[PDB]
């Protein structure tokens, strides 16, 4: 994937994992393996996805299985921005 690297980064920034999100690859495991990833937590790294990648997730595709692992959410937005 491509896209792993700039999601990681913002999930490190907005959970604040620092280095933790750079030790972590796209088959690593987000909810449940991220200690951070809460309520208004995964409301809080959706927003911040829409913000730098520059577009919007659609309401009926973003679910709790989205941030299952960084190789799900790295595949949806390289699915939105090609498509």
């Amino acid at each position: 994937m491509q896209h792993l690297e700039a999601v990681r980064n913002i999930l490190g920034d907005v959970l604040n994992l620092g280095e933790r999100k750079h030790t972590l690859t796209a088959s690593s495991v987000l909810l449940g393996n991220i200690p951070e990833l809460d309520s208004m937590a995964v409301v809080n790294v959706i927003t911040a996805l829409e913000e730098y990648f520059d577009f919007s997730v659609d309401d009926d595709e973003i679910s709790a299985q989205t941030f299952e692992t960084l190789g799900s959410l790295a595949l949806f937005v390289e699915h939105k921005l090609s498509h």
